[PDB]
């Protein structure tokens, strides 16, 4: 595990995510891996829940992308991003910052998902 | 506390780290906050050991600029942004992305830095 190992496992979070590929985002964890995502709420555990937690994740299709260089360090990154939908006309961009934590396998064993209100940009 | 406390203490962060004003920057810190900054290395603890920390710090001039919205939720925030300095004529840019919990209080309890070797910007 590296850098340079991490920082691609963000970048095939990203792509997986774009893709609706749930076996590619869910293979990037460990299986006991937690995700946290939507506040400081409640976090998911197994393999199961995550699966399932991105599953409704993707509902609408989503288009994601980096929007900054991934700072990659010890075992753990942070990266910047945006989720953009579509729904009922309207367009939605929301700007996370994300955190993972690796195992020495290289594995995610933990993804916390930073946004606010002010994160959420949308017109009426 | 509220996103936008959280967020004008970033704010605050950030001028204070340009304008070389410790007791500015350590003032934003609970009493027994912790400081860990430049991997995943050994966490700084007192008030005392917090400004001797940005002491260090600050001995060439930083600019500090955020260079994205701040995300700030529940009892977090995180940001991008960047260090410049300047040594025996080189400008290096640093670019990390920093994660503070708060106190109840409204006082960072701790501030984690994360950037690695592809975060820092230099040439020769
Ligand atoms: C979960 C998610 C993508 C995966 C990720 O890693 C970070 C985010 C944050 C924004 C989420 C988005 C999924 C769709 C969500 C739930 C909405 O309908 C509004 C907020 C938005
Ligand atoms: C500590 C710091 C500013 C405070 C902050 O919040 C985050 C950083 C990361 C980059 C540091 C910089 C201080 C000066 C440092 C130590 C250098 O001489 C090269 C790396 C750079």
């Amino acid at each position: 595990n590296t850098p340079e190992h991490m920082t691609a496992v963000v970048q095939r979070y990203v792509a997986a995510l774009n893709a609706g590929d749930l076996d590619g985002i869910v293979a990037l964890f460990a299986d006991d891996a937690t995700v946290e995502n939507g506040v400081g709420s409640e976090p998911r555990s197994g393999t199961a829940a995550i699966r399932e937690f991105y599953a409704n994740s993707l509902k609408l299709p989503l288009a994601v992308e980096l929007t900054q260089e991934v700072r990659a360090v010890a075992n753990e990154a942070a990266f910047a991003f945006t989720v953009s939908f579509e729904y009922q006309g309207r367009k939605t961009v929301v700007a996370p910052i994300n955190h993972f934590r690796f195992n020495g396998a290289g594995k995610v064993v933990s993804m916390r998902a930073l946004f606010g209100e002010k994160n959420i940009h949308a017109g009426a």
